């Protein structure tokens, strides 16, 4: 129990000493390791990576001057600017003005051909958001040129006038915005800013002399990106300004820095129908005379969407430990690439055609060697298994299937090479028709099982191969045999009908060794009749009827 | 060193033919490639994801008539409406309004049974933000039914006071809110948005008939998951359009769509204390008369909060890469499972219990010929190991612990299969207590090691092994070692006493091999002392006393 | 093909009885388990984690009086807070108010030393964001003291005025604030809340008695992280309430509750230039006798933004099978580990010197021997390979570099170990310049090829290996060549030249067997000119030439 925990199992290899295979796998190894280390290091996959929390605080700075009697105007920041101080803020770049409104009947604006003709055509409680009414189903003069539906609305309406072309608030260029970000990685317990002590203030952003200054002019927001801010003062939109933190938090390596660029995020091909570019209406509400009145203001200008994001990298080792025992089955290819060219080129086919064809190729035949030096084929021991050997030809014949009957010398198998005996060890001093010898005989073995036993030594017409003096040496020799019962049990008492079987089945594994040299195959082989009846009649039974071949399992 | 470098290392292996073990490693194979295939391509393992940054602009469409001497009042996206127009957008569905506040003393509004009784409960310089003031201390009359404390607040009080049912602005489940929604991956550099060119324009969202319409009407968003507006217009509630963007930015699987999803975000059953539903108060300031006048609106309604998440997957080697190394090794599961199954069957207890009790599992007795096929037992050379063998024993016995002065005659090891002899090569041509035969002698090493020398060559009373022929023949036959001694170097000197030294040591070797076939066993034997002191008399040494069992490492 | 198809490969292993090595094996076995399985329950890597959707609902509550002819305020939500009741909400702590402003031209405020002493100092249409105006190239008389430019803006002006020291609104510490905070996990499907049902109402946050009360007092929030909050109330600030969500899905560990976090997002040392503090200038319009006029009102106060983060694990099946895929491969650590040991003790270099320096590693001798058992050290087969033994060495030497004319017994190669002969199997029954025995004779062969054939038996002077007996008895005793080549060939003819060549050829490889045990060795072999002649004068050829040795490849 305890032996069986106090084991350890290795694998046992086959050493060689090739230039060519050894070179191949320090190569395969080398580029394994060199890819897996650039996958670790350019990816950072030893680092676990955090997403950011990240607050904004906007100021932006800019006056304008609009003159629209004449009316002389100045726009601050509590003018074109909302409460807005985070991640989005508005600038205004235009506006239509509509004062005095009081909820009312009145004529709705005449625009995109929405003039009325018809009395009829004008629907009553009809919700109109376009005109931003509920029409009473009255046309009425909205001008002595056309005629509008009538609306209870806020009068005078001033719906679907387009923006004045040029903007007004076209300065709003000139504009400075002053981003300031900061960003937390709770996880890794880690927080900074995009200002620093040290930094300049009057300084502008741009890509390449001053990528860090989170002071942004409105105008160089549009120009980087091919943005025509004039025409997009118009009707308005939405830009982006995208804040990445690209932050490496190990101490070797520590940068976190903020990456500035810029994305309009609305369709400049917006439909018309879709409502483009950015616009709000927003009303001023109080009361003249008794009545409660509202004045109302659409403004078109740029939303400005400041997008933070970004992933802070610090040392995981359990990371590192996943990495690595992902990538580490990797440096089998190496093993797997060699095994692969030893065993197609240990094939027997190769030599073949391949070969012949192609001369380069010749010396890669040592394969064979290492194949055989590696693998040991075995088959599976089953009771159909047996193993033939005949005198006339110079490998032996394996047969895996049932005798329906059929003598088995009749019957096919497959060649396979009878294995090289040791010559280290050698180097020491109205007969049957299937028999094509003349000294087989018949089996008397139940008539089902007569097949396996109706064998010869030889396939074509000849000599039996126990004429042979080796047959008698190795075979029917008994001095020989009972050395080897010796040798086995040195106290063997050589008398009795026990010696004589312990004989003929030495006699019978000595054929069995001779013939089929590999210990697997002489286990599963099937002797002759002409052998085996002589090997009886030189150690014969008594009183007893010969079983014949057992099933080794 | 270079032939060193210039090493290729294969493990030696066993091809076994057998159906059910390639059957059962083609089949687990399968299995695991089909597995690591279904992981790879359903979670897009082989993908790089990127989380999206958004922006999202939002208009909202739709006008309300409410109907409070009788006033008829309209009501837009100027009122209805705040500037909200991002993630975040409110629509009002109900409201109170309190004309003409003034910083004064009045008596606090009596609700939820906050109706005074005495002067004395009232408490001076006390903070209330149920009704927002500074209780002076008096109780007063609020009403001739009821009385309430007297605070230093904005009058007239209306606070506590229940929002009107029916809501008012109902209306609004009519409205129609347009969402756009622009999304981009930053890493991958892949931008999309929610209103693609040749989308139609007078379409509502739909679950089926118009899944991708960005335009939704309130009511629909509610009742698609069961949400009576009516009643949440009352007080008001949040609720929530997500937009999932599950994109896929490969060439060959590009889809990069969004699904809408409706969630209230508000507790339905959230207690009365906790401020149920969504409310604010805002206010309107003036002048009126010479004093500062405010006009407070508590406007209830439903704020729609756009959550918009996502990932864009892209194909990316290095992620392929780590997936498949950490899946290469569950290809070994075949090997691991057959390992597992011919070690368990090469087991000696399944014959004894298991194959008599079940017969079906009769044919797996195979497996202890592929398990010594496989597997080459070795023990730890230590001094203590030593090997005996009995004639009067088929088996050989190891003993691995120290001599305490007891003879190894009488020491108990563990039994162990003599190794089988090679058939091939072998086909060829007062006596001491402890002894068991009578040819034994005392051992004449040091007192503290004759326990080693102490061992009989047999265990029960019989004959010694010295006996036989073959000790003759293979130990002490002069020839026979000589020729040993010569195949081992030709031009050997027969004469001196070098040469008997070297015949006793072949006598030894012989021995040992004999009777513990294997060289490892041979190696660590032990002679017995009839063996050996009959070898010894063959073979004697000269002017010197024997030393015996050397350690072999 | 099939058969083919039905293989199963094993490796060869050896089986080692060693108490050391299977204690080490179990150690790091268990080492390396119990990291894996720390790292999958710690770091829940079998887990899917999916970031979470946030909805955040504030409710400010709380009344401030303000004293400053003598003005009594009070300050409510409709007055000291935003519309904000999101993820951010301000609370006003300060104010600057400026009552009755209009367009047109006033002395800009002196402060920060902008007094203005010179009029050609003063800019003509010069923006200044610090005055808010357009300055007209004139100085004018601020106050009777100093002087400052003249800019049409809104006036009167205060622009550059401190905040009021103490804050006005200093109450705004005693303030609360209730945050319901809605998490979705939508790839899980889980929604949860941070107030759920059966929790108290009339509590506020603590890290220890109230952690999960979503009520906060500000002052609370800022003495949390040692903040003083009547300083900040004077500039403003921005402070975050951080809301982690560690969520575990798994019903057997289900626990999803938030952690309330505070951080300032303010940088407490921010350069006057860069606008410290918070702060926002928000304006009310009006009518006055028939012209438009402003209040400006510059609010000073503490902007809190929640930010809401974490993650929801639930188990995923996929996850843990990479995992574990990852981390089979650190299960052959104990493989690698001691087969390192192995081969290092294996070397014959700790022998020489770490042993006699350091006695205590010994027994780690042992090493060779299972070395030996589970490597089988073999060289690639190529045309210059060639062994060669000499009777006077005990080792044979390895050629494999080319023989450029000169002698093979001159050249040198590497000495290898002779392999240990089969114990078992044995224990059975005018001359040449380079020729150092007398009895070589010269080469036969082409002259490019004679050097191969120039060998002689012994490097020494000396007897001939030939004038061994086990020559004539193993290489030149034509009976046991014939019985080798019955036993490979039982029915062979010996009769002609072809059975004089088989038994020279046989007597090549019975040297070679002999001198170079291993087969791979005695393939290779070069036979000395004295044996190969001998044998060729006892098996002559006949009207032909000798070729020699071919190679096996
Ligand atoms: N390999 C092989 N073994 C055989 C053959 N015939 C008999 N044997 C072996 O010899 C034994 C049977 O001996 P047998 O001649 O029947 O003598 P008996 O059993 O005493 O009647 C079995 O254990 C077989 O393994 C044969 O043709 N081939
Ligand atoms: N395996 C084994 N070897 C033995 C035994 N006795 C002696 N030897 C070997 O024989 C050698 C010692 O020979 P020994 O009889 O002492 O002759 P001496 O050394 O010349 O006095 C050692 O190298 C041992 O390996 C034994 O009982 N078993
Ligand atoms: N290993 C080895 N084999 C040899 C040597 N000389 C000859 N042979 C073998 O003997 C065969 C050639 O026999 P050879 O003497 O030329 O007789 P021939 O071919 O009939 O003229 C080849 O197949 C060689 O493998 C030698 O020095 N070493
Ligand atoms: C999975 C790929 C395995 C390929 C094995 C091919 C073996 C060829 C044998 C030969 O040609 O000698
Ligand atoms: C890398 C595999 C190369 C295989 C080439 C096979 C050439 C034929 C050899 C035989 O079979
Ligand atoms: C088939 C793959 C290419 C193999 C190249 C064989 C070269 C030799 O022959
Ligand atoms: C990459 C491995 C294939 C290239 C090496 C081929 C070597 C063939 C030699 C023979 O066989
Ligand atoms: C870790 C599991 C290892 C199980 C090995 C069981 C071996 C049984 C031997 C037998 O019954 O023959
Ligand atoms: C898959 C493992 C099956 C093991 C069954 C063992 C049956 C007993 C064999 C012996 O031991
Ligand atoms: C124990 C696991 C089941 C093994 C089945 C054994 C079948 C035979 O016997
Ligand atoms: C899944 C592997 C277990 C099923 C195969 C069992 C085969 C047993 C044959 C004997 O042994
Ligand atoms: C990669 C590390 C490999 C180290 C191998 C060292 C072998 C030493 C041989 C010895 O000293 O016996
Ligand atoms: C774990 C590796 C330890 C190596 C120690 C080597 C000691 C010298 C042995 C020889 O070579
Ligand atoms: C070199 C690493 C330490 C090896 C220790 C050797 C101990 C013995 O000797
Ligand atoms: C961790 C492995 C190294 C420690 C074990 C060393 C054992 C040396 C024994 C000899 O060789
Ligand atoms: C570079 C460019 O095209 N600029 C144009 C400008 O020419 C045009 O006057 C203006 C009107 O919107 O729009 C912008
Ligand atoms: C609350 C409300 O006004 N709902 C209206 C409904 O009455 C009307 O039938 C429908 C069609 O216009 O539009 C919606
Ligand atoms: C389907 C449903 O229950 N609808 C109800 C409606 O019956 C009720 O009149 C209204 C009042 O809030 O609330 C909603
Ligand atoms: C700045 C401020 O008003 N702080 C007050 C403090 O004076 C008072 O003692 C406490 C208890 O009501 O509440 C808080
Ligand atoms: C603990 C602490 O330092 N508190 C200070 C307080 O002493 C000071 O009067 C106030 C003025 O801003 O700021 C805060
Ligand atoms: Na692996
Ligand atoms: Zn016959
Ligand atoms: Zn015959
Ligand atoms: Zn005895
Ligand atoms: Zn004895
Ligand atoms: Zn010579
Ligand atoms: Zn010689």
């Amino acid at each position: 129990s305890w032996n069986d925990v106090f084991q350890y199992e290795t694998n046992k290899v086959t050493r060689i000493q090739s230039v060519n295979y050894g070179t191949i796998k320090w190569i395969l190894h080398m580029t394994v390791f060199s890819y897996v280390s650039f996958a670790l290091m350019s990816d950072k996959l030893y680092q676990r990576k955090e997403p950011l929390i990240s607050s904004v605080h906007t100021k932006v700075k800019g006056v304008a001057e609009v003159t629209e009697k004449l009316v002389h105007g100045i726009f601050d920041t509590a003018d074109y600017t909302l409460p807005l101080q985070g991640n989005s803020f508005f600038v205004m770049t235009n506006y239509l003005k509509s004062e005095g409104q009081e909820q009312k009947l009145c004529p709705e604006y005449p625009s995109r051909g929405k003039q009325c003709h018809s009395d009829q055509g004008c629907i009553k409680g009809w919700m109109d958001p376009q005109s931003k009414g509920i029409q009473t189903g009255r046309c009425i003069p909205y001008d002595q040129k056309r005629k509008t539906c009538e609306i209870f609305a806020w009068c005078p309406a001033e719906e679907g006038k387009e923006a004045p072309r040029p903007a007004l608030l076209r300065s709003a260029e000139n504009f400075t915005v002053l981003i300031k970000n900061n960003i937390d990685f709770p996880g890794h317990n880690y927080t900074t800013r995009n200002i620093l002590p040290g930094m300049n203030i009057s300084c502008t952003f741009h890509k390449t002399w001053n990528p860090q200054c989170p002071i942004f002019r409105l105008g160089d927001i549009f120009q980087e990106i091919g943005e025509n801010f004039t025409e997009v003062a118009v009707q308005g939109g939405i830009m982006g300004i995208e804040i990445y933190w690209d932050c490496n938090l190990d101490s070797w390596s520590h940068r976190c820095q903020p990456k500035y660029s810029f994305r309009r995020l609305d369709d400049k091909y917006t439909n018309e129908s879709l409502f483009p570019g950015y616009n709000f209406r927003y009303a001023k509400y109080y009361k003249e005379n008794g009545m409660e009145k509202r004045t109302l203001i659409k403004a078109f200008g740029v939303r400005f969407d400041i997008l933070v994001f970004g992933t802070g990298g610090k040392f995981d080792i359990i990371q590192l430990v996943v990495y690595i025992g992902s990538t580490l089955s990797y440096f089998g290819l190496a093993t797997v690439c060699i095994d692969l060219i030893i065993n197609t080129y240990a094939s027997t086919c190769c030599r073949s055609r391949v070969y012949p064809s192609c001369k380069c190729c010749e010396p890669c035949a040592v394969n064979e060697y290492y194949y055989r030096k590696k693998c040991e084929p075995i088959v599976e021991p089953k009771p159909t298994l047996k193993y033939v050997s005949f005198v006339d030809e110079p490998h032996i014949w394996m047969v895996d299937q049932q005798l329906l009957g059929k003598s088995l010398q009749d019957v096919k198998g497959q060649e396979v090479p009878r294995p090289q005996t040791d010559f280290l060890e050698l180097s020491r001093l109205d007969s049957p028709d299937w028999c094509q010898c003349g000294n087989c005989l018949p089996s008397q073995l139940p008539e089902n099982r007569r097949a396996l036993e109706e064998l010869c030594c030889r396939r074509k017409p000849g000599q039996c191969i126990t004429t042979s003096e080796l047959f008698s040496k190795i075979v029917l020799s008994r001095e020989a045999l009972q050395l080897l019962l010796l040798y086995q049990e040195p106290l063997l008492a050589l008398e009795g009908e026990a010696i004589n079987s312990k004989l003929r089945h030495c006699a019978y594994r000595s054929y069995a060794t001779w013939r089929f040299v590999s210990q697997d195959m002489a286990d599963f082989a099937i002797l002759p009749s002409c052998c085996r009846w002589k090997i009886r009649k030189e150690f014969p039974k008594t009183q007893g009827q010969y079983s014949g071949f057992k099933y080794p399992y």
